[PDB]
């Protein structure tokens, strides 16, 4: 189970009739990536975080897989039901909760919330009276209660008419090693046995997300997965436990087509400008932090290059120093793992157009493969 | 000639009526930001850098004020155009340009555009058969051609049928001092007097924009306008000068006005979570590296407080340890100087809608003034 990754073949007949910018999604990789969570760590439900990827054709297929979805504002709510997804499918997982978001979650069917303050315990009640609500517990600043605090929180929810229903926590690195998840596993079933005694029942736990990235999947993710879903089984043999995946789900199976619009060869350090930039999907490298494997398909040898995005803005800078080809105008590149924080984090700075997000399985070329 | 601000007794009328976030946006600053810069540059013809603010009456206003456009991208030619600006009222000033770029401009009748690359004037020239170029010199990375390559290039450009016009440079800081502006047209002289013995003659200079932001206007900025303007009656006594002023124009005619939708009152330190960020309206924050006049309306004693944005980031902060009195969900929050390189930046991330700019001229707290 590969990363996707279109062909130089693929590429460029994709860009014969598709203007560059755009994003390509594989609905057979997030597909891939849904079972393999479903095969090796069977006990958790999915959450799907829809803010890392709310391509409508994806959101369609988790939906019909049986996937519910993490939403954190009226707006993801809005962009679900659309497509017909039902609150029942949802849960409102964003701490700090606005009117709107309020009102369409009540609108929808919402009834699971997150919440980590008192504050907010007043406004859940008035708005969505008697839903049930999931305490968020900081295991390691914006997000969590102490979790000595947590059983009080749960308490005066309970108090206000809400529902004590659970626990989430977040400790996701992207690292293999299981034991912060399991670490994590072992205070749940404290406050779960602690509550009990307090008139509260929990039933339903949430481990978060934050998956390690599949190789460009691996047995050493499914190894971890298997490990945890072995904890939970022990550990919470009765209660619903869910996990929100978002990285996971799309990174892998997204790739960006590109054009060089523009040279510059005077320096000794050639520069491409690309006709997306860092306004656009690569917003990921200022908000996330992260790096895109880039490839360029010329023949020849290679020099330390320089590639830019499209905008009037000096920041634009997406490599520096990278091995490359010699590039001419239109020459297309690829760039992979743009499935996760990139698009979503565009703007229409300069006037630049949002790069849209095309369905490989309804392309000529999935035909072929 | 104040900076906009909004009195505590307005963002209140404001909003009960309309649901925060959102930005008010003043013309009456706008106009006056306008025929300042008129009176103290007269010489220099206005190019809006629009990418500082694009806000449809902002630009209306504009227009019928006289001022031209400088636009880079099809985006924002079609902006434009659907308030009837013509392209003889803009200039495609992004160096390196696409296909959609160079269709618009065509449509729209733009005959002006700037380069500073050979790779640049094919592409030109079969766009736009005879359209006049200025070429950007680089005066001190991502755009600008060396200063001794630039009649070369607007050569190169008249060889491929491209009118050779002028040039232009960017050299604000935004500092007071106007030695880097009078240098460069130096400079530029230089280059007009060598291009008439080359068979060019150049009839068009355009210096840029980075202008110092007006006092929170003030008799230091006139002057050093009137000395820009002096230099350049002396200089180009029969050429069109241009200015391509982008965060002077609006940057002080804007505020944002956001809520306070929960608290975080466990730390030292309070935390107050507002329903704009920097996935918004702060975006200026990352990729601007501004800072925001943040004013809060408590009677109170006051502590050091952190304010973050409604995201699930952990990223989403906007300032830590700023005195600030006891606020509570529901309170409304004012920040100036939000006029510039802020909503132009905004996402959609987490499904957050974009924040409105509101004209404030349309309003029942305007005639009130
Ligand atoms: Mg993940
Ligand atoms: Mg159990
Ligand atoms: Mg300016
Ligand atoms: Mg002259």
């Amino acid at each position: 189970m590969k990363n996707f990754r279109l062909s130089e073949k693929e590429v460029k007949t994709l860009a014969k009739r598709i203007p560059t910018p755009f994003l390509v999604a594989s609905l057979d990789k997030v597909e891939e990536n849904y079972q393999f969570m479903r095969r090796h760590l069977p006990r958790a439900g999915v959450f799907y975080a829809m803010k890392a990827n709310p391509t409508p054709e994806i959101l369609s297929l988790l939906a019909g897989l049986g996937s519910h979805f993490d939403v954190a504002s009226a707006g993801e709510m809005e962009i679900l039901h659309e497509l017909g997804v039902d609150g029942s499918q949802m849960i409102y997982a964003n701490p700090v909760k606005d009117a709107r978001g309020l009102k369409a979650a009540a609108d929808y069917n919402v009834r699971r919330f997150t919440f980590d303050d008192p504050s907010e315990i007043d406004k859940m009640a008035k708005a969505v009276p008697g839903a049930d609500v999931l305490v968020r517990i900081a295991v390691r600043t914006k997000f969590g209660a102490p979790v000595e605090e947590a059983l009080d929180l749960l308490k005066a929810a309970q108090d206000a008419g809400l529902h004590a229903m659970g626990i989430c926590f977040h400790v996701g690195s992207q690292s293999l090693s299981t034991a912060a998840y399991e670490e994590a596993l072992l205070v749940a079933r404290r406050l779960f046995d602690e509550a009990e005694e307090m008139g509260m029942h929990l039933t339903d736990l949430d481990i978060g997300g934050g998956f390690p990235v599949p190789d460009a999947l691996n047995v050493d993710l499914a190894a971890m997965m298997e490990a945890i879903n072995k904890q939970i089984d022990r550990l919470f043999p009765d209660t619903a436990v869910w996990t929100e995946p978002g990285r996971y789900m799309c990174g892998t199976a997204v790739n960006l087509v590109t054009s060089v619009i523009g040279t510059k060869t005077r320096g000794e350090q050639p520069w491409y400008i690309l006709d997306e930039g860092i306004y656009g999907c690569f917003s990921g490298i200022m908000y996330d932090h992260w790096t895109y494997p880039l490839h360029c398909f010329g023949k020849g040898n290679k020099k330390p290059s320089t590639f830019g995005g499209p905008s009037c803005d000096g920041i634009d800078v997406l490599y520096r120093d990278f091995m490359a080809p010699e590039l001419k105008i239109g020459d297309k590149v690829l760039v992979t793992e743009m499935g996760s924080y990139t698009s979503v984090s565009a703007t229409r700075f300069n006037g630049f157009y949002l790069a849209p997000t095309i369905i490989f399985e309804d392309q000529p070329e999935y035909a072929a493969r």
